[PDB]
């Protein structure tokens, strides 16, 4: 929760420990004062602290086995007392004794009758970035997550339910997977699977949490590669081993996820963790997505890319041959250079070429409607921020594709209603529609990690550098405008108006226009000093600083090009499996039923070991 | 072959193993059930699997020595039974027993009379990228490639022919060289040479395969540097060793390859493997090509470069002084600026300077004919794709040189036929002919690894980045054309026509022209927003991204500059040895016959060891 509230809670807990002499003796392991208190019978033994902790909780917290046994000899009901305050509600002495790995204290508490199924629904025991650890809500979950196998065996022998869930629905396998240390996690997973004598019901592995994730899916989502390898070791079958050639037969019941709302690969790719992209490098998943991409994903993606390119060619040809007529009125203003205008709806669609344009425009409108019908339910199937905010699963390409379809439909509306100004949505749709073709650059290895470079340059570096650049533009444009306020605009009109001054200074920042010079006339002397300062500071230092930032970003992406391209391949394959019809996408892998191996589907992997 | 077919074959093989109780007992090493089957006499013992494998093949496949001896005690004819299906045709139990290194099983099979010359012509035993290994087609080849020397000795003692070839003609030395692991390969090569008691016939080393490669040539082609060093250890003679100076005398019978169609160095350089360029760094080859390049290659290459430069000077001077006359007709169109045209064949070649031009044009046509006569039979001596598609042996320089000669001859044809439009082939030939002079940059160390940088930037990076760049050009050119469709073209004519809009936006992408600005008139407001987006996205992000890609490509080539330059030196020296007359290229090395060492030719290497 709040850091200040937890600090006040800890300070109040230490204050109530230091104020109470029984709690002070329990903390400091003062056996004489504690025995004088307990042998004495002032009739008080349940003094609670600031968090509602008993004296047994204080004895277990500071590793005081002798003081805890003294507190359990007299009035042993403290072995069945949880805390009664917000940051530690539900925590007993058994939880602290398990977390401190005091095995004799856990033995003594289970001898005195500790609650082995004590569900600690505390604020500090929830999975949150405020808490440093998430060990669970049960003593068995705590003992499995800490790493003491003997305490796990002791709690199981006393009757701790392995199939117990948290507030998030997580069983002990989920919280065991969620731990960062993974050396002992595989052995603890083996121990908890070995103690599943129940085996009735479904196996603990098939138990989903409240998010609907199995432990296999949670190992996929969180990027736990070691637990993923340990899980696939239990689901593989070595067919044969001849010399150095080992042929094994992995099971694809959970990896492929046939007939499910969210497949395993979709959950792996659409994950906020950076370590989830290493699951695609693992042994069954890499061969599975390579088979899917090489057999079905690449030809279908190339066909869709060719259709989209021809569609954009038709839209561009309809933009070029747009119906325009001569201007009716006279150009009274000498600075106005508009000689054509848009024809009316009655004036257009007359000749044969206009009917060809009508056919192409119907093709364009139908394609935009098809685009909207393909993209709109994906914003409601998952979250809008998740669908619009991930690099791997398209992302900004979907936003500009939906914007392109919306602008094409708006152009159609303005065409049918005889509204002037189709140049703005047609230019927007021509820029956005052609730039969306780079989405289909993710289907090729050489060009795919380039769109990721451009994405991590625009939203990565350009959105940070544009504030300093805009500050320099807003300074020097105002300076250049006020130096040329008392000047004739016919000789040097690059700073005549302040919007034009902003645009001209932006161009001079990017060095795409020449410096404003008119040597036939006498420019003001302040312009030369201001432009020398602009050339030193803006065009030389900051522009090449942005060039170096883009170079470092390109190097950072190019050091991990194949991983990002494989992630894009899996994202594209998942999207094509979800959206295309099922008869064009047969089920991947060996059928297995024709070979007598049941209804499961397998992937055969032949490797060259030693 | 196909991955799905091999997967179906393996699944069917495991299905037929699991269905048959004899094969199941042979796989699982169930001695009791197997003895009940064999001691029983249901009169069946040759049940074949899905691949035609016997029960002895299943026993040898899963390392079941006891089950294999039980299957060989009753009906031992299974020791002489190969498989009878496509992926394993010709494979016996001896092959699997050798590959599994079960020495007692190989002893038992040779005791029962296994076929020691069993030629396994299977689909899985062929050298292909589908197969993970290529161990050969014979049990001796399998035992030499796996690494068990005792099984090699056992097979040789029973009469396995060492001089046996595969479907590719490869003997056991070729397949032993083709293995990736090279520590045991030298010892196995020594063992197989030591067992060549035949020594009649030619030595196994001089036995070529179906591609015509000796094991020395195959070690050169595949880049096996360790086997190359081991082969040159057997062909060197240490003349003396005084202090730290060791003078040895390498033999150049196979490295130089006098009087052969394909020399050793040509096969090393024209190799698809990247590791073949390390053969040129080895001890005799480096000194040999350095002697050849320093004595003969560099002066002849500099003479040819000077002749080609003077030839291009003559061609350029004939292009500058091209016969042109005043235009006969009148310039009716105000946008037409053509004032000259080409003179007729009768009108030209009149004055003295025209006769000097005629002499130069005859020189140019003769040089192009000489160029075609030098380059045309090289396209038929080797493959066309091999000759036109390798960086080291010229490659694109040969294509542009042949194109230059073809365009010069086409210009001559258009000159003789009075056909208008010599400017197109003359401009093409002037661009391509002068750019071919960079071919002669490969003869100098400092400038040579620069043409490789440009080649790996054009075909490496430019051919990948040009699709995204063309996408941005096709978007923004159409946007800029439709914003200036309803505008007067006299004020801003950079986007008047769509081809001119494409060209102007390509120039604005490369920042070689200024931004289109006409401050005397009022430009449309959409142009400013579209050009600000073009300046942000195209000229700033993508152009400098391509700059960073070229920087990384230049760094990648510059980290290996000397290796690539030495490869180009060997390629140039091989080309000059092949194409120049023999009297200008004396045989390299010590003659040897005058010193009583036979007809062989030697290279003396003096090195400073310790
Ligand atoms: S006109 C209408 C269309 N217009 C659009 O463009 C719509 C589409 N646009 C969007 O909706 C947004 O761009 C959206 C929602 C997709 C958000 O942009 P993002 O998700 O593509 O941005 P990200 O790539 O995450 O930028 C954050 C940067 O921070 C880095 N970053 C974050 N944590 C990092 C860490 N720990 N170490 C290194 N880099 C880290 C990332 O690598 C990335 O690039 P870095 O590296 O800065 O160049
Ligand atoms: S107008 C008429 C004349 N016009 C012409 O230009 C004709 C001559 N042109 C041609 O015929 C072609 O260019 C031809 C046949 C010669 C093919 O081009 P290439 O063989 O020169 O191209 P390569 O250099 O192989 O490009 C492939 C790139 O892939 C890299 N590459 C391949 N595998 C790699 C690996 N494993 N690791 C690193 N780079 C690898 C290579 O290093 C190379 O450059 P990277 O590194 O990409 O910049
Ligand atoms: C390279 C591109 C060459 C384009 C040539 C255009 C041309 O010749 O212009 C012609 C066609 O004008 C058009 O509008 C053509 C429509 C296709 C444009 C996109 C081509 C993309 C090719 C695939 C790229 C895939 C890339 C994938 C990565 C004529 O245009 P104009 O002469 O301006 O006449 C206009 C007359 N009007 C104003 C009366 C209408
Ligand atoms: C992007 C900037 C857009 C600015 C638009 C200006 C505009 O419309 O001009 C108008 C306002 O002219 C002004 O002087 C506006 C004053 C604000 C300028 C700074 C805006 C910073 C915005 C926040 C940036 C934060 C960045 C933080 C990082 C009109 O100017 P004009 O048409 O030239 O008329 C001049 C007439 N006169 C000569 C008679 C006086
Ligand atoms: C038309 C003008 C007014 C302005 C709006 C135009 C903006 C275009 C050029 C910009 C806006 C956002 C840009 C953009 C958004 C995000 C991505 C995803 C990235 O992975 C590749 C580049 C890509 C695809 C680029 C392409 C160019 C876009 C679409
Ligand atoms: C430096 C960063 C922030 C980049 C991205 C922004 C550039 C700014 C300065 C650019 C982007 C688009 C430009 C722009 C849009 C359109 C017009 C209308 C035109 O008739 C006058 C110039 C004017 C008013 C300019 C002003 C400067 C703008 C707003
Ligand atoms: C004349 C115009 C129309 C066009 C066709 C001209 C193209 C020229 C400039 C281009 C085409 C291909 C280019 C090219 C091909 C390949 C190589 C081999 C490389 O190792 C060095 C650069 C070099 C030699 C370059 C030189 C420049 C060339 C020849
Ligand atoms: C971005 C990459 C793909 C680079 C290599 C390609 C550039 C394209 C856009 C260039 C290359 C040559 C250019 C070109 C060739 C010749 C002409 C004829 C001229 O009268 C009008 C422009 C026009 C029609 C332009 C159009 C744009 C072209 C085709």
């Amino acid at each position: 929760d709040w850091e200040q509230y937890r600090d006040r809670v800890n300070m109040l807990q230490q204050e109530r420990i230091r104020d109470s002499p029984l709690l002070q003796a329990a903390k400091e392991n003062d056996l004489r004062l504690l025995k004088i208190l307990l042998l004495n019978q002032s009739c008080d033994f349940q003094q609670r602290g600031a968090v509602g902790e008993t004296a047994l909780h204080v004895a277990a917290l500071y590793d005081n086995l002798e003081a805890a046994t003294l507190l359990m000899e007299a009035a042993p009901e403290l072995a069945k007392e949880p805390a009664l305050c917000e940051p530690f509600v539900g925590q007993t002495a058994l939880h602290i004794a398990v977390m401190n790995q005091n095995l004799n204290l856990v033995r003594a508490l289970l001898a005195r009758g500790a609650s082995v199924s004590a569900r600690a629904t505390g604020a500090a025991f929830r999975r949150s970035p405020h808490n440093l650890i998430y060990y669970g809500e049960h003593p068995l979950s705590f003992a499995a997550c800490v790493g003491s196998e003997e305490i796990v065996r002791l709690l199981i022998e006393h009757g701790a339910d392995i199939r117990a869930q948290d507030s998030l629905g997580n069983t002990v396998l989920h919280i065991l997977i969620l731990q960062p240390n993974k050396t002992f996690a595989c052995q603890m997973y083996n121990l908890l699977l070995s103690y599943d004598e129940h085996s009735d019901l479904q196996s603990l592995e098939l138990v989903p949490n409240h998010q609907g994730l199995t432990p296999f899916k949670l190992a996929g989502v969180e990027g736990n590669t070691v637990m993923f390898q340990h899980l696939m070791q239990k689901r593989k079958h070595v067919q044969w081993t001849c010399g150095p050639l080992t042929s094994t037969l992995y099971d694809l019941t959970e990896i492929d996820s046939w007939g499910e709302e969210l497949s395993f690969l979709e959950l792996v790719v659409s994950s906020k963790k950076r370590e989830a992209r290493q699951i695609l490098e693992q042994t069954p998943v890499k061969e599975l997505v390579s088979f899917k991409w090489k057999k079905y994903g690449r030809p279908y993606f190339c066909v869709l890319a060719s259709l989209y390119i021809l569609y954009m060619i038709c839209f561009t040809t309809c933009c070029i041959y747009r119906p325009l007529k001569l201007r009716d009125d006279n150009r009274t203003d000498p600075r106005d250079i508009t000689i054509l205008q848009q024809k009316l709806l009655q004036e257009a669609y007359v000749t044969h070429q206009d009917n060809i344009r009508l056919v192409g425009e119907l093709v364009t409108v139908t394609g935009a409607v098809i685009i909207l019908l393909l993209e709109i339910p994906d914003i409601f199937r998952v979250g809008a921020s998740r669908y619009f905010g991930q690099t791997i699963l398209g992302g900004p390409f979907h936003v500009i594709i939906i914007t392109y379809a919306s602008l094409v439909l708006l152009t159609m509306v303005m065409r049918l209603t005889n509204m002037n100004g189709e140049v703005v949505p047609l230019s927007f749709a021509l820029v956005l529609g052609w730039c969306s073709v780079m989405y289909f650059a993710r289907g090729f290895q050489m060009l795919g990690p380039f769109t990721i470079m451009i994405q991590k340059m625009i939203f990565g570096d350009l959105m940070r550098f544009c504030w300093l650049m805009a500050v320099v533009i807003l300074g020097f444009a105002s300076a250049f405008h006020i130096t040329f306020q008392t000047e004739d605009p016919n000789n040097l009109g690059e700073f005549s108006d302040y919007p034009t001054a902003l645009f001209s200074t932006f161009e001079l920042f990017l060095t795409i226009i020449d410096g404003p010079a008119n040597y036939s006339v006498d420019l003001p002397f302040m312009y030369c000093i201001t432009y020398a300062a602009f050339a030193i500071i803006a065009t030389l230092l900051m522009l090449n600083l942005f060039i170096a930032m883009m170079g470092d970003t390109h190097w950072r992406v190019a050091q991990e090009r194949d991983e990002l391209w494989r992630a894009q391949v899996v994202a594209t394959t998942v999207m094509l499996e979800r959206k295309m019809p099922r008869f064009l996408w047969p089920r991947s892998g060996i059928c297995g039923y024709e070979y007598g191996l049941g209804d499961r589907w397998f992937l055969r992997v032949e490797n060259h070991h030693d």
